[PDB]
């Protein structure tokens, strides 16, 4: 029987450790999308999230990260190539803690993702939901205090380490 994978991020604020966020990846519903995020979290293909930052944090909305090639929301790449398709839209943006793919149009998933800090139901059917925060929502809430209305962060919020549990 297959078990959904768990990954973790160790978060830092201007280099100072803050805490750990862990995620369940819904490989039972979106295996291709879950596998991309899993592999980028372990770095096992030779690239991935370690060291990257959350470039946009809007309190009461979401935290966005995963751009390890341009560091500002314009880049990133998947383990399948620069982009891959929307796998399905079975899962919805139901509340805080949902983990979903960022994109720039249909079938443009890369490595960027966001963590909801509110219900974002208007994104249902256009961003692929593929996981949820398991432990550490308190750490996501602490990250949120470094965001702003326009999303610029007041301190640099990084993934100091990440991997699979
Ligand atoms: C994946 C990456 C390559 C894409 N980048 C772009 O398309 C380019 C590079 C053109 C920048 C877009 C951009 C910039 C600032 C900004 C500022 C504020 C907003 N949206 C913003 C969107 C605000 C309304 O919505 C968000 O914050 C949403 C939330 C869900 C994740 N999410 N953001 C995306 O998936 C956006 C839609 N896509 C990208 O970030």
């Amino acid at each position: 029987h297959m078990v959904n994978p768990t990954v973790f991020f160790d978060i830092a604020v201007d280099g100072e450790p803050l805490g750990r966020v862990s995620f369940e990846l819904f490989a039972d519903k979106v295996p291709k999308t879950a596998e991309n995020f899993r592999a980028l979290s372990t770095g096992e293909k030779g690239f991935g999230y370690k060291g990257s930052c959350f470039h946009r944090i809007i309190p009461g909305f979401m935290c966005q990260g995963g751009d390890f090639t341009r560091h500002n929301g314009t880049g990133g790449k998947s383990i399948y190539g620069e982009k891959f398709e929307d796998e399905n839209f079975i899962l919805k943006h139901t509340g805080p803690g949902i983990l979903s793919m960022a994109n720039a149009g249909p079938n443009t998933n890369g490595s960027q993702f966001f963590i909801c800090t509110a219900k974002t139901e208007w994104l249902d059917g256009k961003h692929v939901v593929f996981g949820k925060v398991k432990e550490g929502m308190n750490i996501v809430e602490a990250m949120e205090r470094f965001g702003s209305r326009n999303g610029k962060t007041s301190k640099k919020i990084t993934i100091a380490d990440c991997g699979q549990l």
